[PDB]
């Protein structure tokens, strides 16, 4: 799958608002929904900030993406 859909796979399937990431995260929610939408590509750090809002490791967080 691409990168953007594992984002928000990530997101949908803990039950978890886009606010309540961001806040995490410390983004913007727009930010993070154009991360979803795939209209920007993230860093290998916000991948990694990301990863650590869903419990994760970036390992874990690409996995499905090719």
């Amino acid at each position: 799958m691409k990168l953007h859909e594992r984002l928000r796979e990530l997101r949908s399937e803990r039950g978890l608002r886009l606010k309540d990431v961001a806040e995490v995260a410390q983004i913007s929610v727009p930010y993070l929904s154009d991360l979803e939408r795939g209209r920007t590509n993230p860093s290998l750090e916000t991948l990694q900030t990301l990863a650590g809002a869903y419990n994760i490791t970036v390992h874990d967080l690409l996995e499905g993406v090719e």
